[PDB]
This record gives C-alpha cells, structure tokens and sequence, in this order.
C-alpha cells in the first residue's frame, strides 16, 4: 500500500531525480528504478491463499509502513555505497520493508481486524492493489449479551454501553437507550453520543428490562446490549 502514500511517491522521485545521481552513473538509473518501483508496487499485493491478509490494511498501519520504508530509503540515499553494492543493498531494502509490511499487515489481522467479538464494526481500510480507501464491515451477531444489574434504592443506575472496539470503529451515530416493559414493548428513555446512561434515584418503578443499541450512518446497528435491572432495598 505504500505506493498509495503521496510522501513514498515524492521520496522515489526526489530519489530518482537527486540522489541517484550521487549513487550511480546516470545510464543505468531508469532501469534501476524500473525494478524499484515494481517492487514498490508489488507491496502488499495478493496471490491468493493465505496472501489474501496484505490486500488490505488500515490506515494506520500504511502509515508504519510508509515511515519505515523512508527510514530505509533515507539510509541507502545517505549511504556511502556506489555501484553493484548500491543496487544490491538497494534491492535487498525493498526486499526487507516488504518482509516489514508483511508483518505489519499480518499483526494488524490478528489484533487490529476484527476485534469485535459481538455487533457490527466498521473499519476504514485501503486495498493496495487500486489503492482504494472503503468502509469494511466485520459482522457479527448483533446482540452482545445481557447485564444483570442490581443497584440498592435510592442510589445511581448506570448503564454502560460502550465496548473496547467502539471508539476504533467507524460511522457510529448515537447511543439510544430504551426501557423494555412487560407488556412487550419498549419506550426510549435516552438518545445520543454518550455511551451511558444514568438514572438518578432509583426506585422500584425502575426495576426492569433495559437495551442500549447503538446506530451507524449507513451499515445499521453497531451494538445492542441487553440489562436486567434489580431494585433491592435501600441497606
Ligand atoms: C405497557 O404497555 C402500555 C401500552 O402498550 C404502556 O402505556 C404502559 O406504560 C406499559 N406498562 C407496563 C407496566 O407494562
């Protein structure tokens, strides 16, 4: 993906265009870069299989790759190397901040992609191959669970809504909290960006069902989490 990072495409031509005249008699510069740039290129592309996971990457992780590529291609620019040990440390480079991308799209699979184990998450992601930024859907059941929740008279009710992935995922409108009667249907007691709610001196009117259920721009429902309130005495 690093070719879709406008500062790795200004450093490959202030590469070409500056520095390679320090490094290399001018005759074999294009044919050096066409090699660079088709290793650039290649990054992150896929070949099936398992290859599928550096297709993708966030926006983040592009960013890693970007710096650390330019870290390299600075050292080779400030090298003291000339000629056939130029090209092939070069090359080797391009080599080794494939290796690192690879690893970093791999990691960001394994922790970053996905991390909801419930709902619906929506992470911005940029395809290598087109370089194309779209909105990945990673789609799950989209009840969480449900809280038992006991709280003494008198006291404060919270609900807590929110989830570890919430404030990584993308698109999340407000937070609407309902109250879900015995008869069936529920009424909206709370709506907006607070992932909680708060109800203040509780009492036995109060015990009951609950649902929080958050809501996207476009894909739907984010999350719904389930609480089963109980109203115990005052001590
Ligand atoms: C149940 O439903 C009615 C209308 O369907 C509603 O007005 C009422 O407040 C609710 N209360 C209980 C205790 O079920």
């Amino acid at each position: 993906c690093i070719k879709c990072d406008q500062f790795v495409t200004d450093a490959l031509k202030t590469f070409e265009n500056t520095y390679l005249n320090d490094h290399l008699p001018h005759d074999i510069h294009k044919n050096v870069m066409r090699m660079v740039n088709h290793e650039v290129s290649s990054f992150g592309v896929v070949t099936s299989a398992e290859d599928s996971y550096l297709g993708a990457v966030d926006e983040n992780t592009l960013e890693q790759a970007t710096w650390s590529f330019l870290k390299d291609l600075k050292r080779i620019t400030d090298s003291d190397l000339k000629g056939e040990l130029f090209i092939k440390e070069l090359l080797w480079m391009l080599r080794h901040q494939k290796d690192i991308f690879n690893n970093l799209a791999r990691q960001f699979q394994k922790e970053v992609l996905c991390p909801n184990k419930c709902g619906v998450m929506s992470q911005t992601l940029i395809w290598c191959l087109k370089c194309e930024k779209q909105l990945h859907i990673c789609r799950k059941s989209l009840d969480c669970g449900e809280r038992h929740i006991e709280v003494h008279r008198s006291e404060d009710l919270v609900l807590d809504c929110l989830l570890s992935w919430h404030r990584a995922s993308k698109g999340l409108t407000d937070y609407s909290f309902y109250r879900v009667w015995e008869n069936s249907s529920e009424t909206l007691i709370a709506k907006g960006k607070e992932p909680y709610l708060t109800k203040s001196m509780v009492g036995p009117e109060d015990a009951g069902n609950y649902r929080c259920v958050l809501d996207t721009i476009n894909q739907g429902h984010a999350t719904v989490i389930r609480y089963d309130v109980t109203v115990l005495p005052p001590k």
